[PDB]
């Protein structure tokens, strides 16, 4: 499948793409405002993620540090990023269907739009001012709005027993971005698309 990754933010972001155990394509790249990066992901990819990182320094060997979404200090991510990160998640060619969603289970950093560029399904979006409204206990000094698991490490917020309910924190993310997963057991806002679809992810889709 082809993913085009479009930075519509006024600020530079460092896009990242991984399936946890490896890079997807180059794994990461700088995107200045308006730039687009087209990547190829292998059919059958299960548990792929896309996100933006903010405020990154990298040396000439591709080593450094971002304030949100850092993936062990590399430009080209092999691993998932440090929260807070708004996540585009996908599993492709799963019994003939692709499954997409946006998640705030690991917090929020940049607003996003994750849509098909082929026919047969709808996109999803989380484009509210979650950082501006974030609660002080979840505000990340680095930038962004953490999830309450990250911060408090309780069974309830992390859903460690497999039984958990929504919370004051999860409801905050849900109130602002109802189409994004707000906690691990939220009613699914997964979208099922035809197998082998192509997509666009747009950072700051409205500004």
């Amino acid at each position: 499948a082809t993913f085009e990754i479009v930075n519509r933010c006024s600020y530079t972001v460092w896009a990242a793409a991984s399936k946890g155990d490896a890079a997807l394509d180059a794994g990461g790249r700088q995107l200045n405002s308006g730039e687009s990066w087209t990547i190829n992901v292998e059919p059958g990819t299960n548990g792929g993620k896309i996100w933006a990182r903010t405020d990154c320094y990298f040396d000439d060997s591709g080593s450094g540090i971002c304030k949100t979404g850092d993936c062990g200090g590399l430009l080209r991510c092999k691993r998932f990023g440090r929260p807070p990160t708004t996540l585009a998640e996908f599993s492709l060619n799963q019994y003939g269907k692709d499954y997409i969603d946006i998640s705030n289970i690991k917090g929020f950093n940049v607003p996003m739009n994750f849509s098909p560029t082929t026919r047969g399904c709808r996109g999803v979006r989380c484009a509210a001012d979650i950082v501006g409204q974030c609660p002080a206990k979840l505000k990340a000094p680095g930038g962004g709005c953490n999830d309450a698991c990250t911060v408090f490490q309780t069974s309830e917020y992390c859903c460690t027993t497999g039984k958990c309910g929504p919370t004051e924190y999860s409801r905050f993310f849900k109130r602002l971005c109802p189409d994004a997963f707000s906690y691990v057991l939220d009613k699914p806002t997964t979208v099922t698309c035809p197998g082998s679809s192509n997509y666009r992810v747009t950072f700051c889709p409205t500004a």
